[PDB]
């Protein structure tokens, strides 16, 4: 992890907020904006896709810009390259988002501290399926 949260921290977020809105979705199955994203739709989250470049995913309409999407939305799931992170911590912080959450590889430190500024809680370099598995776990088969 990037961030400086503790496992407990990653746990509330992921149990308290179930609003996301899921920058960079994809409907390509082997990718993994769409895999995670399908995985936190089989688990009780509210899902919004978030891509201009595309107008639907898995079977949900897919908004250019956080601003567009019309209900409120907790947790901003990012799967962007670094460089363009900015813009959609600009927007969760119009959105009022309460954690922006950086995927591998797409942390970008000046982002970051704009949405920390802006009261917003980080989470980065971690996945919201692979913690939700590590920090939430079931037993695999019953």
């Amino acid at each position: 992890p990037i961030d400086g949260l503790t496992d407990e921290d990653i746990r509330e977020i992921l149990t308290r907020y179930k609003k996301i809105a899921l920058v960079g979705a994809s409907p390509k199955p082997e990718r993994d904006a769409n895999i995670v994203m399908k995985y936190l739709l089989e688990h009780g989250y509210d899902v919004y896709p978030v891509n201009p470049n595309y107008e639907e995913v898995l079977g949900r309409k897919c908004y250019p810009s956080v601003l567009d999407i019309p209900d409120k939305i907790e947790v901003v799931d990012l799967f962007v390259d670094p460089a363009k992170a900015w813009r959609f911590v600009v927007y969760a912080i119009k959105k009022g988002a309460k954690v922006v959450w950086f995927q591998y590889n797409t942390y970008y430190p000046l982002a970051a501290r704009q949405a920390k500024e802006a009261g917003l809680i980080i989470v980065a370099n971690r996945c919201m399926m692979r913690e939700h598995e590590r920090l939430l776990g079931e037993k695999l088969e019953h």
